[PDB]
């Protein structure tokens, strides 16, 4: 077979490569949010801390990564932290991701409680949080879940390592239990099954709103039509009754508000009339709400729209990365599970391993591509960065 170092060179360079470029865009990332007080909102915490997790990637994964595809003579634990190291910064941008679904989540179902129940105080409480337990549930090897206790004598002698050492490879010294059970099913895939359900909660929310929203628009239109060709008071009573409902439901920022007074007054004044049977004076009452509709209720419907087509396309946005993450992680895991049940396969191929590793790295350069294409604040910070600084 060609001598081993020529693909390590290529796998180092690809690896290398990878690093730069992840701590180049990540640092972009925190930057951006550092000059931008319009950035600094607790859904962007959650981005920087995702940031930071792809930096250390950059800065000491990769690193750990090359030194452990040598096999080099490691004390058994210190061979652990490097194999499991990256453990905790996936479990790290996992958290971030989950606090930024939820913190959408919030942001659509309760607007009015979010700025008050989610403070900055309490995101960087979250983020502290979620980085000691990802340490916890990363570094769970270290702990003794781990094969230091049933050492590659065959291994440790042909290497030539010292006593208390061991040839440091990831599937010697990681039980494959720990990485499908633990890390993958509990760790991993049943937050990513979260995400998709907290996602779908919120396009559905998103939906529900709009549809709300046009049906309130739609019943004020079609009541206008009805007290329009009505014959008596009963008639135009009733269809300025739904009015009233359809208005009220519709209001649940001075300017805004006059606007909905002027509207339900006008009802109210023409429900009056109705009342007394005065149905041709009610219908000419009616006849003013056109003008209150077109004036000021067509406006707050269209910036009503207008701002849930912003959360749905923020939310598509932060979807993405979510669906990238995934792409980049699930062929390791799914290797793995190969590995793990089916004993009788053939283990997958080196070069196979190590493709689906660079793959799993190149999570940590995309997220600022997503940014910089699909959320306009970051595109124009970025673009004034560069050009400034650069
Ligand atoms: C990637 C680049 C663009 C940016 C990187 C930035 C800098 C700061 C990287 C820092 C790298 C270091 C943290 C790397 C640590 C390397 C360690 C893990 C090597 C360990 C090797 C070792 O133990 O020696 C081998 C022998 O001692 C052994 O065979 C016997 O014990
Ligand atoms: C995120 C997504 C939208 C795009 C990501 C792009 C992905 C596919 C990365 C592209 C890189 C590859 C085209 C090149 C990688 C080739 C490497 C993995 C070859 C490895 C060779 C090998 O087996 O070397 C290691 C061993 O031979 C042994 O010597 C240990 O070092
Ligand atoms: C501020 C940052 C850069 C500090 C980085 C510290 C890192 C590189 C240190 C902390 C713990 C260290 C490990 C401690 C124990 C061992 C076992 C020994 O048999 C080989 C080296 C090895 C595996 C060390 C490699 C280097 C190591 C991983
Ligand atoms: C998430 C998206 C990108 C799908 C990726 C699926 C990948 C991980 C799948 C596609 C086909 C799969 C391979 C098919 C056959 C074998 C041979 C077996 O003896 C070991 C596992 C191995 C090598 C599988 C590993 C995982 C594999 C490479
Ligand atoms: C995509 C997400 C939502 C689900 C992930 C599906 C994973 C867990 C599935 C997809 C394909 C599956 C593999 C398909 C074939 C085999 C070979 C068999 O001898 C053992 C089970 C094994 C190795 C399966 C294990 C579980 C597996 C890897
Ligand atoms: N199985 C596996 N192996 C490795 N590295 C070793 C690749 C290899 C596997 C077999 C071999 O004989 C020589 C090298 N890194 C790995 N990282 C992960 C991982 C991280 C998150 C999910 O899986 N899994 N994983
Ligand atoms: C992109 C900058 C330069 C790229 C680095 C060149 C790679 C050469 C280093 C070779 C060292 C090999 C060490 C032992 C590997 C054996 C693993 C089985
Ligand atoms: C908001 C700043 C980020 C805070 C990071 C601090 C993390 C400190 C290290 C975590 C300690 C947990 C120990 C559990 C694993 C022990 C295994 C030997
Ligand atoms: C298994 C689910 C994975 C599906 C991938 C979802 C991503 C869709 C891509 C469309 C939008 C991408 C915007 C910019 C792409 C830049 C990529 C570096
Ligand atoms: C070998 C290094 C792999 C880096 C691959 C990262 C892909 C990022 C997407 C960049 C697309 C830019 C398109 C511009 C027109
Ligand atoms: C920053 C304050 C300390 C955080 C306290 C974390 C609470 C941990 C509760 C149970 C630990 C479960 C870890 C799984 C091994
Ligand atoms: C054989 C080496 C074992 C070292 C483990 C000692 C540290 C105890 C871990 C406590 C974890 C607390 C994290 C908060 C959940
Ligand atoms: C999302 C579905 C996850 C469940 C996958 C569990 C698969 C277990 C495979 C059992 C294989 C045992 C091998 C027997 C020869
Ligand atoms: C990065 C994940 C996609 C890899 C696509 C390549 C699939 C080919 C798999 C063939 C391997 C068979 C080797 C068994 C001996
Ligand atoms: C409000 C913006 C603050 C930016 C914080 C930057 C944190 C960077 C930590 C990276 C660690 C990698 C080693
Ligand atoms: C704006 C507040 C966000 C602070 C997040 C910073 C996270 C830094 C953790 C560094 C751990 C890297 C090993
Ligand atoms: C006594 C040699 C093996 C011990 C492994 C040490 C790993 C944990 C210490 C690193 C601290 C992180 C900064
Ligand atoms: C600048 C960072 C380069 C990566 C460091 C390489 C570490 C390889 C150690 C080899 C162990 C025998
Ligand atoms: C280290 C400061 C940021 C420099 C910006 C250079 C271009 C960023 C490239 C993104 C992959
Ligand atoms: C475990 C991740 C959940 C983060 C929740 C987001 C903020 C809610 C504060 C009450
Ligand atoms: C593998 C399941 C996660 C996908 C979630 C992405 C939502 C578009
Ligand atoms: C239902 C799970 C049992 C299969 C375990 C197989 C381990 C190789
Ligand atoms: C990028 C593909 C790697 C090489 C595949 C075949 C090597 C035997
Ligand atoms: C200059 C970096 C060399 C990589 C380790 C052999
Ligand atoms: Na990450």
């Amino acid at each position: 077979g060609a001598p081993p170092i020529m693909g390590s060179s290529v796998y180092i360079t690809v690896e290398l490569a990878i690093a730069v470029l992840a701590i180049l865009g990540n640092v972009l990332v925190c930057w951006a949010v550092w000059l931008n007080s319009n950035l600094q909102n607790v859904t962007n915490y959650f981005v920087v801390s995702l940031a930071a997790a792809d930096i250390a990637v950059g800065v000491l994964a990769i690193p750990f990564a090359i030194t452990i595809s040598t096999g080099f003579c490691a004390a058994c634990h210190g061979c652990l932290f490097i194999a499991c190291f990256v453990l905790v910064l996936t479990q790290s941008s996992i958290f971030s991701l989950l606090a930024i679904a939820i913190d959408r989540y919030i942001a659509i179902r309760i607007p009015l409680r979010y700025n008050g129940l989610v403070t900055g105080t309490r995101a960087k409480g979250i983020i502290a949080i979620c980085w000691v337990l990802s340490f916890a549930i990363g570094l769970t090897p270290m702990l003794g879940w781990n094969n230091c206790g049933q050492p590659k004598e065959g291994k440790n002698h042909s290497q030539g390592c010292g006593e208390g050492q061991v040839a440091c490879l990831f599937e010697d010294v990681v039980p494959m239990n720990y990485m499908v059970y633990f890390n993958f099913f509990a760790c991993v895939l049943v937050p990513l099954l979260l995400m998709l359900g907290v996602y779908l909660r919120i396009f559905l929310a998103a939906r529900r709103q709009l549809a709300d929203l046009e049906d309130n628009w739609e019943t004020l239109n079609d009541n206008l039509k009805v007290i329009e060709k009505a014959d008596n008071a009963a008639q135009v009573k009733d269809a300025l009754t739904k009015m009233r409902a359809a208005a009220l439901d519709a209001q649940k920022m001075k300017d805004f508000r006059h606007g909905f007074d002027i509207l339900v007054g006008q009802i109210d004044d023409a429900l009056k009339l109705a009342n007394e049977g005065k149905v041709k004076e009610a219908q000419a009452a009616a006849e003013q709400l056109k003008t209150t509709r077109n004036a000021y209720i067509q406006k707050y419907l269209e910036r009503a729209r207008s701002t849930l087509q912003k959360e749905v396309h923020a939310a598509k946005s932060l979807a993405i990365i979510v669906g990238l993450f995934a792409l980049c992680w699930l062929p390791l895991h799914i290797i793995n599970c190969f590995t793990f049940f089916c004993p009788d396969c053939s283990h997958a191929p080196l070069w196979l391993m190590y493709l689906a590793i660079v793959l799993s790295h190149t999570n940590s350069v995309v997220n600022p591509f997503i940014y910089a294409y699909r959320i306009r604040e970051f595109r124009q910070t970025f673009r004034k960065i560069i050009r400034s600084h650069v």
